[PDB]
């Protein structure tokens, strides 16, 4: 019996560093809705568990041409950890070579504005000019755009690749200072889920506005075959009827929501 | 090379009979969301496929004393289909006997009154007794207030397990047109897809109230251990991502509305 080395990422609210954690040891350093999680997983299918940050911050994409995964992606595929419990989007390159339990939240693609920015959808970012947008990198959102055929999307990832310089940005706290930063120049596409936890933040000066691009969720992942997707897969099933997933979120998103 | 066999319900705007069905023959008979849906996974996947209507007219649960599965979960369980494509919602208790997809269609449990009806959530119901509200039978709402710890919800469970006269209803169909007929009297719990279909119908009476009581989804559902699994799965995830998903869910809601 061993203990399950756990990889996830510092992106809040899902893990992030308590403001007491250098006097603090292995998984107590951190707190969030997948330090939580993580806990109540490892609780109802009984084992022992590790939280590691991933070494290289991202979250897995496959490089073109050298064909390598990085990010919690590749340390499941390269055996470097047991399973991923983090914001990880389900997407189909991914399950061709990890497995996903059930989704544990739902979201979608979204616009992040600076408050009184003259944008309400796709639409608009794709008919303009003025304003300059983009995305993180390595991530499922990218991708998204990347592959894209529908027109109005396929005009925006037209743009944001050849836009100089980049509109693109390494980590989801890069891409909000961006915006907060660019008096209305710069909006930002990430997901619904990190847009409304920073729509609850100091110093409140963005929003998400227009729907979801598209719709999908976050899953627990294992690497293929693993003899712990079974257990882990009925676990989030078990805590989504419970009501525990509800309750995290609430935990974490709008309890203490600073607007 | 054998021909698959759907079992699925007949479960407005999933599966239909068309207009003119009595002349039509085989799948051509039946028209609807999972009608274009198993299409398109029979596409992706390479199969041939027959569409068959669930005998009982149930979705599927364990009858407490036997242990028999009824409904499509029984279909698959005893070995009469070979998978099903219907709204058929993923939960822990079907997972643990039948295989599902990542989910196709998001929803969760919801409130649909008579227009007009005093009642704007699941609390408001809980505290008040003139106006009588149910659930389906053999279905996965009926199960949510049966196994449901939280307190609003484990009251309503109390009062409608001992309802008298039942408030309980064999068909959606059934439960809507009680909705309509009851003069306000009775409210009906089903999931906010299928409210949100029939509030967008003729005679336009009925009205989704409050927000949703959970989080979940539908599956394409498998025998367990059943080879055609792993290709549903991913065909799901490539419809998913190529907006197949979408503009299926627009082309039987909303694009047909009439209110
Ligand atoms: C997160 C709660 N959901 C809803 C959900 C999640 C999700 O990824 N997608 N992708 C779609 C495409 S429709 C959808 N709905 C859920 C949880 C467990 C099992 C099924 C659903
Ligand atoms: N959740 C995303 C990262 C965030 C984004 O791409 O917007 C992923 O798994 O790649
Ligand atoms: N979709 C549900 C049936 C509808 C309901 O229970 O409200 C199921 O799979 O059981
Ligand atoms: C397994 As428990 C109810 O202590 O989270
Ligand atoms: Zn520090
Ligand atoms: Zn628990
Ligand atoms: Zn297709
Ligand atoms: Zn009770």
């Amino acid at each position: 019996n061993k203990t399950v080395v756990v990889t996830t990422i510092l992106e809040s609210p899902y893990v992030m560093m308590k403001k007491n954690h250098e006097m603090l040891e292995g998984n107590e350093r951190y707190e969030g809705y997948c330090v939580d999680l993580a806990a109540e997983i490892a609780k109802h299918c009984g084992f022992k568990y590790k939280l590691t940050i991933v070494g290289d911050g991202k979250y897995g994409a496959r490089d073109a041409d050298t064909k390598i995964w990085n990010g919690m992606v590749g340390e499941l595929v390269y055996g470097k950890a047991d399973i991923a419990i983090a914001p990880l989007t389900i997407t189909l390159v991914r399950e061709e070579v990890i497995d996903f339990s059930k989704p544990f939240m739902s979201l979608g693609i979204s616009i992040m504005i600076k408050k009184g920015t003259p944008i309400e959808s796709a639409e608009d970012l794709s008919k303009q000019t003025e304003i300059a947008y983009g995305t993180l990198d390595s991530g499922s959102t990218k991708e998204f755009f990347r592959r894209s055929k529908i027109a109005v999307f396929d005009k925006m990832w037209t743009y944001m690749r050849s836009a100089e310089p980049s509109v693109f940005v390494r980590t989801t706290a890069e891409g909000v200072a961006r915006v907060r930063k660019s008096k209305g120049k710069y909006a930002y596409l990430l997901e619904s889920t990190m847009n409304e936890y920073i729509e609850q933040r100091k110093p409140c000066d963005t929003m998400k506005v227009g729907g979801n691009l598209d719709s999908k969720g976050y899953g627990i992942a294992t690497p293929k075959g693993s003899s712990l997707g079974n257990a882990v897969n009925l676990a989030v099933l078990k805590l989504s009827e419970q009501g525990l997933l509800d309750k995290l979120k609430n935990k974490w998103w709008y309890d203490k929501g600073e607007c």
